[PDB]
Parts: structure tokens; sequence; C-alpha cells
């Protein structure tokens, strides 16, 4: 048995790993490269799509499913297994990617082909392919997210997919993995733990109370698949102590994802499921408003507070959020709250450095609004959580993280007596 990394090697996007065992070839994830690596989506996979026997998707994020249409475009016509939640979320994710994408590397017929081959596989259900047995484990990273357990030829491999941050409340705690001969694992935050969730939420509420009370606007850059909804969950469960104010989910996609949530109740934490059992949707705080078009979105730029505004892009690469910032950062009564990681060198990092001004949409904008970075809202396991999840596993191969961060985690693993390496693109690892 062997596993070949075809993405996320010393980087966080492009996840796709080819499992070769028992005359079978199983692709684990098929994600697109994003940001600076975007162009790579137009390059070859590095393997023959037509020779793949099956595909398993750990979750619906674009960096895990974004190249699937390309796989079918290149001839693949086999099944694609994923939890029902992932299957449903995927359709929204792929259709959106198809419409907003700059230089397309796949067309509508490819998306249609990909969606038509999806087959539901839930946690603990075993897939039998040749002499290979595969099953999903609870990853607690997104509704329907999982890690993969593959057993065959007397060997056991575990692919972590992305692991969640157990301190949070919306998703179930990730399950521990079985003892394995090899574990292919993400190390996104291999260098450090996150700030505790509880205190992060208290701080979040204090920022909203002060800002809304003084008539200002709380601006929140956010991604649309689960982070935006988690903030809505916090607002629903704790809004009672906040001043009355409209909450604008200024993201059609986040709106579409939210409408799907009631159908995905069984995929959330027990706490969330208990709320739904009481009859009310915990993801819809009072005053919620989903903003569908540009006209109303722009209007928010000049409308006075108090108001809470959630918008993408989550890492400020573009989107409605940029217009909100352009018009909101110069007012000291406003507050900018980051609830998701901002990579070095991006606009977010630039703002976090707190310079006197920042250039947005071709204009120098004075930075007067307060700025807060709440890393405790991270949806990835922190270094401490990563170490706990990997405890007792003899061999680990790291992927999905910046080299320096994987190295930091790897150092600790080796010191703990666990064999560890940083996966190299296209280089097979024996299990
Ligand atoms: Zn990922
Ligand atoms: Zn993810």
């Amino acid at each position: 048995m062997r596993i070949v990394p075809f993405g996320a090697a010393r980087e966080v996007t492009g996840s796709a790993h080819l499992l070769l065992a028992g005359g079978r070839r199983v692709l684990l994830d098929c994600g697109m490269f994003q940001g600076k690596e975007e162009a790579r989506n137009h390059a070859p996979f590095g393997f023959d799509p037509k020779e793949v026997d099956a595909v398993l998707l750990t979750h619906a994020h674009l960096d895990h499913v974004g190249r699937l249409p390309k796989l079918f475009r290149e001839g693949y016509r086999g099944p694609v297994y994923a939890t029902r939640a992932t299957v449903l979320l995927m359709e929204i994710v792929l259709e959106d990617a198809l419409k907003v994408m700059d230089e397309p590397f796949f067309g509508p017929e490819d998306v249609e082909e990909a969606l038509g081959h999806l087959r539901p596989l839930e946690y603990g259900e075993w897939l039998r392919l040749g002499a290979l047995s595969l099953a999903f484990g609870q990853a607690g990273h997104l509704p329907g997210s999982a890690f993969v357990v593959a057993q065959g030829e007397g060997r056991t491999l575990v692919y972590s997919g992305d692991l969640g941050n157990r301190e949070k409340d919306v998703l179930p705690d990730p399950s521990l993995p079985p003892l394995a001969d090899l574990v292919l694992a993400e190390g996104t935050y291999g260098d450090r733990p996150h700030r505790p969730y509880r205190e992060t939420v208290r701080e979040f509420l204090e920022i909203l109370e002060k800002t809304l009370s003084q008539g200002g606007k709380v601006l929140i850059p956010t991604f649309a698949v689960e982070r935006a909804q988690e903030i809505l969950y916090v607002l629903y469960t704790h809004g009672h102590r906040l001043p009355r104010a409209p909450i604008y989910l200024d993201s059609p996609m986040a709106g579409r994802v939210l409408s799907l949530y009631p159908r995905l109740v069984r995929y959330f934490s027990e706490e969330v499921q208990a709320h739904f059992l009481q009859g009310k949707n915990p993801f819809r705080p009072a005053g919620l408003e989903v903003v569908e078009h540009t006209e109303a979105s722009k209007a928010l730029n000049r409308a006075p507070g108090p108001m809470v505004v959630l918008a993408g892009s989550g890492m400020l690469a573009g989107g409605r959020i940029l217009h909100h910032l352009k018009h909101g950062l110069s007012d000291p009564r406003n507050a900018l709250v980051f609830v998701g990681y901002q990579p070095q060198g991006g606009l977010g990092a630039e703002i976090i450095a707190r310079p006197p001004a920042v250039r947005i949409l071709g204009e120098e904008v004075p930075l007067r609004a307060s700025v807060h970075t709440l890393g405790g809202f991270s949806g990835h396991a922190g270094q401490d959580e990563l170490l706990d999840w990997l405890q007792g596993e003899p061999r680990v191969v790291l992927v999905h993280g910046e080299e320096e961060k994987l190295l930091a985690l790897g150092k600790l693993l080796a010191l703990r007596g666990q064999e560890v390496s940083l996966a190299r693109f296209g280089e097979g690892v024996p299990v």
C-alpha cells in the first residue's frame, strides 16, 4: 500500500492524495489550488484520471473538491463518495465556483458530470473495493466532514482530511483515529494552539456591545460555508445581551448555505441538535437579513450604524467586504473583527499591522476603526489539539500547512518518538 500526495505538500490548498493498494487506485479529495497558486488548476494532476477507481471527499470546501469537475473533464467516470451533507454543500460550492471563477479550468458539463456521480457514504459505513476496506471518521471541521480510514493488505492508513477545533460549539468533537501504520495529517496550525474559545466569545460580545451601543458598524470578513453561520449561532445564543441592530449576512452564497442547514441537523453538535429539537433554528438570530444584490450591499456603505455586517471574501481577496472596508475603516466608531485566519502578505495582515492608512480598491483609506483578530474562532485543530489527535501513532506524514508550521509540529512529533516527514508532491509513501 502507498499514498501519493498530489496537493497540499508544504501548502494549504490543492488537497488530493492517491491511494494505491490492491490493484485499486483511490483518490482522497480533489481540491483546487487557491490564491497565488490558482494557475496550477490548469496544470496536469500528475496522474491519469481515467485510471482512478473511486474518489472519497472529506468535506465540501473548494480546496478539497474544486478540481473534481476537472477530473471528470479529463475522462474519469467512476463514483465519488461523501457524506450527504458534503454532497449537498458541494452543489452550492461548485455552482458558485463555476460562476465567479476568473480563468475557468472546467465548464458546466463537467460540474454536472461530477455531481451526477456523487454517492452517499456516512460515518462508519464501510466501502469495499477489491481487497480494500474504507470508512469515514468524524472530523468535526464542517457539517459532514470526515477523515478516512483505509485498511488493506494487512496495513492501515488514516488520512485526516481537515480536523476541527473541538473547543467550539457548533460541530461535534473530532473522533480520535484508529491506531494506524501511517497517518497522513494536516498541520495547518502545527506551530501553536489557538486562544481559548470561551474567552474569544466573551471578547467578541464585548466588542459588539460597545460598537453597536455607540451607533457604529461591526464589520466581519467571513467565508460562506460555515464560519458565517457559526457567528450567527453565537449571535443567536448570546444576542440577548446586545443592543437591537440589524445583522446583514451580505453573501448570497452564505444565504444559500444557511437555508441548507435545517436539512443537515444530524451533522451538528449535540448542543445544536438539541436546539433544533426545541423547534427553532439556532442559526437565525433576531434581526437577521440576507442581502442578495449589489445595490443594497452598496447602500450599507453609506447607511449609518448600528449594524453587524458579515461579508466575503473571507481573506479580503475581493468581494463585497472590500467596499464595506473602503467606506467603514475611516470612522473610529466602527470595528473590524477578523474571525478567520489572514495569511501574511495579504490585506488583512496589512491592516492588522495597524498602519495609519491602507489602500483599498485604489484609494488610500485612513484606518481609524478599531481592529480585532479573534483567532479563537479557528476551524482547524490547534497545535495542542493536533498533538492529542496524533498521540500514539508511530508514523506521520504531514501535509496542508506552511513548511515552517509543519516543521514545528514535526519537531514535537519526532521528540515524542514518532516518525515524521513532510510530504513531497508526487512522491509515494509506503504504508
Ligand atoms: Zn483544507
Ligand atoms: Zn477545510
